[PDB]
C-alpha cells in the first residue's frame, strides 16, 4: 500500500468500492414449474414467446395456484396482448385470499433460442419494471427454453443492469432508491439451474467491480490507488500479491514500460496477483490487462475531432476485467491451477518528463523500439509486461485491452477481437465466449504487414506508417515479445463501454473466468 | 506576494501606468453662448446637417475673431459637407496676427447620434491629434448630446487617445506628444461640467483593465494579477483579503482548484471591498472571470481559429472589476456595500492537470464531472459564485469571457447577459443604456438542464451547442437563493480591429452600481 | 398544376398527402374534475404532481365511481410510485362490470407551473403508452394546474405525436374517444376544435417537410399549393420562369438556376368576407433541397443528409394557411408568399462571386452559395410590399448560427419594427411557440458593402451570421413594418427523427388575435 500524490489536498487518495452490494442482499429461491407458481406479495413476471408467429399473442402455459389469477391470467383475456419483443404489460387483480396482486409478462419474441443480445433486451424490460416501483419481491416465470449458460447469464445481466453507481452522487442522489429483497425464479427442471444461481453472483459481482474500476474517473483512478485496490482486493480474497515499484522495474530494465510513465506524476505500479490450488497445479496461466488509467495520448495528444479524450479513463478496463477475473477465481476456487494476473499500470500524460514521438527505448527483452506515435502507449506497456509474463513459466499468456480503436471500424460495440500464435488456445476463447455469452471473434494476424515496423534504426518500430490496419500491426508488435509460448490478445476497445446507457460493460470478466474454469 | 520564475528574467510584475498623460490634461468648459476664442493650438466643431444627407457644413457658433469669423463663413464652407467621419483641416491668421489650425468632424444627417456614431466621430478627431504635435485641443460642440452621451465622448477620446507603450523598448514613437490643455464649448455649460471629472475617473478604470489585459501571461500571472489588486485596494483605502490555495481547500472550492492545480503559479482569490459610511441599502457583489491564461488544459486550444495566442484575455471578467472598484472607490457611493470578487488562475497542461472526466467537488458540495478542460471558466465562477451567495448580497453579478459562442449570436459589439431574477436583468440593461455599453438579454432555456444531468456525479460541467446558454444553467446551479445575473463578454472583449483590450464592463458596472 | 419533370420513369411526380387522420376521428368529451370520474373503458391516466417533496410518491385524489379501481388507486398503492417528470407506469384490471380498463398515471414534477417543455415530456410519456394501447378510449384527468392555452397546447402536441406518418412505408389501434377531467371544463371545451385545426395545420406542415426532395421538388411542392388552395376555396396563383424573368427576380432566379426543377412562386391568398381593416403578408424560404451550390456542404457536420428541410419556412406558411382558411378570422387580408427552388450543383448553377441584380435594382455580390435563402427571399420581400401590406413576416431556416445562440428550442425573431415584433412576441406566448428577440445591430451594416455591387450577399468575417442575414434582407423593406423569423435551429426534432412543423401555431395566432 503506497501514498497517493496529490496536488491539493482537495485530491482523492483512493477509489470509492462497493464490496455489499443490495444485490448481495437478495434471496434468490428456485422453484419446479412443475408445482405450479404461487402469486402473492411484489410482482410476478412471466417470461412469455410465442415460436413461429412473428408479435403474435400471449398465452401463460403454468400452473397457477390460483383459481382468482388463473382466470385473470386464461388464454382469451391475454390474447390482446402480444409476445413483440421487449413488450411489457402491468396487470392488477386480487388472489384467492382476498389480497392484491401485481402480475405482467415481457415478451421475448417469436424465435425458439434467444440470442445473449435478445435476452439483454428482455432483461432490460425487465429492469424498467422495477425501477420507480418500491417492490419487496419479483417473482420471474420462465415459459422459454434457457440452456444452463443462458439462465446464468440471465441473472448476471439482471443483477448487473438493476444495479446503480451512486458512489460519486453527493447532492442528486435519488431519493426512491429501493432494491427487493427477494427474487423468486420459476422454471423447468429447477434443480439443475439451481448451480447457475450463486455463480451468477458472483460473475455479477465480478464484472460489477470491474465495472467500478473503470466508471471511476481518473483523479479517484490512477496509476497508485488501483494497485492500492488491488491489494486490498487480494487481502479479502487470500491471493498472493506483488506490486512493483519504479526501482524493481528499473532493476528488471522494463524500458518500454517505464518511458511511458515518465510524464505522470503518478509512479508506475506493477501489479501481481497469483491465484494457486491446493492441489496439485497441472496448468498454469498468466492473465495480462492493460492499465492506462488516462490516456491523453501524449504529445500525440488526442485532439483531432471525435478522439474522445474525455472517455479515456477506460484504459485501464483490460486490467479491470483482470481484476474482476481475479475476484471470480478467488472466490469461486478452481482446482489444479495456477493463474498470475498482471497489469503494468501508469498513465499517459503531457509534461516536461514525457516520452517523445522519434525516441528509442530499450524492452526488457533487449529489443530496441522507436517510438512513432506516443497514442500507442498500450503496446509499449504490454511489450515489457508479456516478457514479464513469459519468465514465469506459463502454459497460456492472455492479455485483453483496449489497444486500437480500429475496432469499432471491425468488429463495433458488441464483438471483441482475438488475435494470437496458438490456434488451440484461439478456440478456447472462443469457447469461453459462447460459455460466458460474451461475443469474440477470431482475427487474423498478417505477417506480410510485419516488415513495415521495420525501423532503420532500432530494432523494430512501434508502429506502422503505410498500413490502417492498427488492430493487426498492434498485435504484430505484441507477438515480438512472446518467444516460446501460446500467446492469446483480446481487444477491447470498441466493447468495454455502453455508449447508449454511458456506463463500462466490465466486459471480460467473466470471459476469462470461464477460461479459466473450463480448462 | 513572490511570484515565482522559470528563469531570472522572468518579470515579478505587471507594469502598471497611473499618472497617465491624460490625467495632465487641463479641461476646461465652456457656455457657447459667450462664443468661441480661437488663439492656438486646433479647434475643431462637430457640426451636422439635420435631413440634407451628405449637407453642407455651417458653423452656428459666435466666434470672437474677425478673421476666423470671415474664414468660416458659410460661402467658405459650403464645399465641405457633414458626412459622418469626415474631417478637414484650416489654417489662417487670427485678429493677433498669429497662425492658428481650425476644423471640423462632420457629425452626419440624424440629429440623435447612437453609441457606434459617437465613436467614429472620435476616431476622426483622435486623427487629428495624432501625428501632430499640438499643446491644446478645444472643441466645439455644434449637435445636440445628452449628460451620459458629452461623458462618453470624454471616456473615448481619451481613451483612443491614449497609446500604450509599457512593453515597448527599442520601438518607442520618437514623436509622440499629448496635448496639455482641452477646451471645451457647449449649450448650458454648468450642466455638463461635472461630468468632466467623472469621464476621467471612468476613463482610467477602463484604461486601467485595459493594461491588465494588455498585459501578456508571462507578466500577468495570478500572483502578479493579486499582487496588483492589493496594491489598487491600498491606494483607495479598501479592504482587501487575498484567500491563497490552503485558505481555498479550507473553503472547500474544489471546481475552482481543480483548474489551477496545473499552473507553475499558484491560485489567488482576489476579495476587495468597498463600503459607504453610514446606512447601507444595497449589498453587492461583482464577480469576474480570472484566467490568465486559458491553453485549454488537456482539451487543448490546437484547432484552427482557436486564437489561442488571444488567450490573455480571458482575465478581462477580472479587469472589468477591478476598473469598477477603483471608479467605485474613487466615487465613493454611498448607502452600498461592494464586494469585488475574483477567483484568479492560470489553465495550463502538466502532469498536475486536471483531466477530461475528472469528477471534482464544488464548495456547495455538488460533483461535477468534468466533460471538456477548456470549459474551465464556468468552474472557478461555481465556486465564486458559492462564495458570493455566503456574503448575504443583494445582487449577484458576474462578468466573465465565457463562450465562443457569442462571436456567433451578438458578435462584437453587444455582451450577452443573462440571469435569474427580471429586475436585475433589467437594472444591468438601464446600466447598459446609460454607460453606453451595448447589452443584450438572452434566456436561460431550462429544457437544456437534461443535457448536464450527468450518469455518475451530480451534474455535468459541459453538454456532450448553445453554449451561452448551457453555461448558464450551470451557473444557475449555484446560485441557490438570490437575484443573480450574468454577462458574457467573450466576443466584446477585444478589439480586433485595433489589435486591443476594450477594457469592456468597467462602465457598465459602475453605473450599475452608482445609479442603484 | 405543372408537370414535375423526370430522369427516370421511377422518379415520383407529387407528394403523398394524408388530409384524413385518425386524430380527426377521435371524438372528445370534456368534464368537470369536481364531479369525480368514470373509469369503465379503456385507458384512464392521471396527471399528478407533489409540489411539497422532489419525486415525491404518487397521490391521487380525485374520486372515481368504480370500486376495484378505487381500491387500486388507494395511498398505500400509489406511494411506491413517484411524479419524476415523464415516469409513467400504468395496469390492466377489471372493473366492477368484470370489464376491462387499463389505469395509469404520468409524473408530472414538483412545480405547480408546467412549460411548453415540460408538458411536452408529459405528452411524449402519454404517447409512449397509447402506441402500445390497442384500447378504444382514453381517459386524461388533469390533477394539476393548466390554463387555456397550455391546455390547447397539451391537445395539439397529444394529437401531434400520437399520429404517425407512414406515406414511405411499404401493435396499436387509434382511439375513437378522448376523455378529460379538468377544472372549469365549460371554459376548456372550446380549445378543442381550435386544438384539432392547429394540430393538422402543423401536421400538413410536417408532412411537407419530411418528404424527400425526390418527391418534394419546386413543382410538386406548388402543385399541393395549389390543391390545398382549392380545398379551403383560397385565391391561389403560382409565378412561374417567365413571370419570374418579367418581374426581374434575378436574385431569386439565380438560385434555381443549376436545378433540374423550374422555379415556383406561390401566391395563396385569404380575404375576409366584410370589410378589410388589417393587410398581412406571410413569406416562407423554400429551398425544397440546398446542396450548398458550388459552395457545397462537404464540412463535417454541415449534415448535407437533412437539407429536405431547407423549405420548413414554407411548410409552416401553408400550415398557417390551412387554419386561416378553415377558421376564417374576419376584418382580414393575409398573402401566402413563398419563393420555391432547388439549391443544386451544375453546370448552369450559380457560381460564388457571381455579382446578380434584385427585383428592386439592387446589385448583389455572391460570397457563398450556401447562403441561398436570403437571396430567394430578398425577391420575396420586394414581392410582398408591393401589395401594399401592414406587416411582412418572413420565415426561414437562414443561418446554422441559431444552433450556437438559441439552440433547438427556441427561434429567433428580427425585425424594424418594435410594434410588430411585440405582437410576435405576444403569438409566441399564447401558442407555446417560443421565439426570442434578437437585435438587428447596425454597426455590423458596413460589412456588407461591396467593392463592386450595391451590397455583398454575405459577411467575410463577421461570425454574427444570423444577424447579418437580418440586416441584409432589411435592404429589400423600404418602409414596412417587418419581421424575421429564424426557424434554422427548432425546425428539426432530432430526438424523434422527425419535423417539428413549427411556425403554423405562432403564425395562425398572430393573425387571429391581431
Ligand atoms: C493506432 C493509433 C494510435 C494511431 C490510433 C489508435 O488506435 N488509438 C487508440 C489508443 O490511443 N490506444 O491507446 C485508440 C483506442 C480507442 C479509441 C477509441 C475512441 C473512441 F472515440 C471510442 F469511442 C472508443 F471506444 C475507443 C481511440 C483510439
Ligand atoms: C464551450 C467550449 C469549451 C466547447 C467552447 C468555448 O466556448 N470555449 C471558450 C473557453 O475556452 N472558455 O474558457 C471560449 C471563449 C472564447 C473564445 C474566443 C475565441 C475567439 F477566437 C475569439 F476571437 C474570442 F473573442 C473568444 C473561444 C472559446
Ligand atoms: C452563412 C453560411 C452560409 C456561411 C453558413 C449558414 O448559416 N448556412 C445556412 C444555410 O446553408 N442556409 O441555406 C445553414 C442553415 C442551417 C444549418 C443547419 C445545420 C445543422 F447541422 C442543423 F442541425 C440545422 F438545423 C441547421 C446549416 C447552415
Ligand atoms: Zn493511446
Ligand atoms: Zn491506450
Ligand atoms: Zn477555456
Ligand atoms: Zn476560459
Ligand atoms: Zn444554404
Ligand atoms: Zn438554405
Amino acid at each position: 500500500a503506497s501514498e497517493v500524490p496529490q496536488v491539493v489536498s482537495l485530491d482523492p487518495t483512493s477509489i470509492p468500492i462497493e464490496y455489499n452490494t443490495p444485490i448481495h442482499d437478495i434471496k434468490v429461491q428456485v422453484y419446479d414449474i412443475k408445482g405450479g407458481c404461487n402469486v402473492e406479495e411484489g410482482l410476478t413476471i412471466f417470461l412469455v414467446n410465442n415460436p413461429g408467429k412473428e408479435n403474435g399473442p400471449v398465452k401463460i402455459s403454468s400452473k397457477v395456484n390460483d383459481k382468482q389469477v388463473s382466470e385473470f391470467l386464461k388464454d382469451e383475456n391475454m390474447e390482446k396482448f402480444n409476445v413483440k419483443l421487449g413488450t411489457s404489460k402491468h396487470f392488477y387483480m386480487f388472489n384467492d385470499n382476498k389480497n392484491s396482486v401485481a402480475v405482467g409478462y415481457v415478451g421475448c419474441g417469436s424465435v425458439a433460442d434467444l440470442s445473449e443480445a435478445d435476452m439483454k433486451r428482455v432483461v432490460l424490460s425487465l429492469v424498467t419494471m422495477l425501477h420507480d416501483n418500491k417492490l419487496s419481491k419479483l417473482t420471474v416465470v420462465f415459459e422459454i427454453n434457457v440452456d444452463k449458460n443462458l439462465f446464468r447469464f440471465f441473472l448476471e445481466t439482471l443483477f448487473y443492469e438493476y444495479m446503480t453507481d451512486e458512489r460519486f452522487k453527493s447532492t442528486d442522489k435519488n431519493v426512491n432508491m429501493e432494491y427487493i429483497k427477494h427474487l423468486g425464479v420459476y422454471i423447468n427442471n429447477a434443480d439443475t439451474y439451481k448451480e447457475e444461481v450463486e455463480k451468477a453472483r458472483v460473475y455479477y459481482f465480478g464484472t460489477y467491480y470491474a465495472s467500478q474500476l473503470i466508471a471511476a474517473p481518473s483523479n479517484y483512478c490512477n496509476p497508485v490507488s488501483l494497485s492500492n485496490a488491488a491489494v486490498e482486493l487480494a487481502q479479502k480474497l487470500n491471493l498472493e500479491y506483488k506490486i512493483l515499484g519504479v526501482k524493481e522495474l528499473e532493476e528488471l530494465k522494463m524500458g518500454a514500460y517505464l518511458s511511458v510513465g515518465k510524464g505522470s506524476m503518478y509512479p508506475n505500479k506493477f501489479i501481481h496477483l497469483t491465484y494457486k490450488s491446493k492441489g496439485d497445479v497441472k496448468k498454469k496461466i498468466a492473465l495480462v490487462g492493460k492499465g492506462i488509467t488516462f490516456d491523453s495520448g501524449g504529445y500525440n495528444l488526442k485532439a483531432a475531432p471525435g478522439s474522445m479524450i474525455d472517455l479515456m479513463k477506460f484504459d485501464m478496463s483490460g486490467c479491470a476485467a483482470v481484476l474482476g477475473c481475479a475476484y471470480c477465481v478467488g472466490t469461486l476456487k478452481p482446482e489444479n491451477v495456477e493463474i498470475h494476473f498482471l497489469s503494468a499500470v501508469c498513465e499517459n500524460m503531457v509534461s516536461k518528463n514525457s516520452y517523445r514521438p522519434g525516441d528509442i527505448i530499450t524492452a526488457s527483452n533487449g529489443k530496441t523500439i522507436e517510438v512513432g506515435n506516443t497514442d500507442a502507449e498500450g503496446r509499449l506497456t504490454l511489450a515489457d509486461a508479456l516478457v514479464y509474463a513469459e519468465k514465469l513459466g506459463v502454459d497460456y499468456i492472455v492479455d485483453i485491452a483496449t489497444l486500437t480503436g480500429a475496432m469499432l471500424y471491425s468488429l463495433g460495440t458488441s464483438y471483441a477481437g482475438v488475435f494470437g500464435n496458438n490456434e488451440e488456445l484461439i478456440n478456447k476463447i472462443l469457447q469461453s465466449s459462447k460459455t460466458s455469452n460474451e461475443p469474440v471473434w477470431w482475427l487474423p494476424i498478417i505477417n506480410e504487414y510485419r516488415a513495415t515496423l521495420n525501423s532503420k534504426y532500432a530494432d523494430i518500430n512501434q508502429i506502422s506508417s503505410s498500413v490502417k490496419a492498427s488492430s493487426i500491426v498492434a498485435s504484430l508488435f505484441l507477438k515480438e515479445f512472446v518467444q516460446n509460448t501460446a500467446w492469446a490478445h483480446i481487444d477491447i476497445a470498441g466493447v468495454s463501454w455502453n455508449f447508449k446507457a454511458r456506463k463500462p460493460k466490465g466486459f471480460g470478466v467473466r470471459l476469462l473466468t470461464e477460461f479459466v474454469l473450463n480448462d
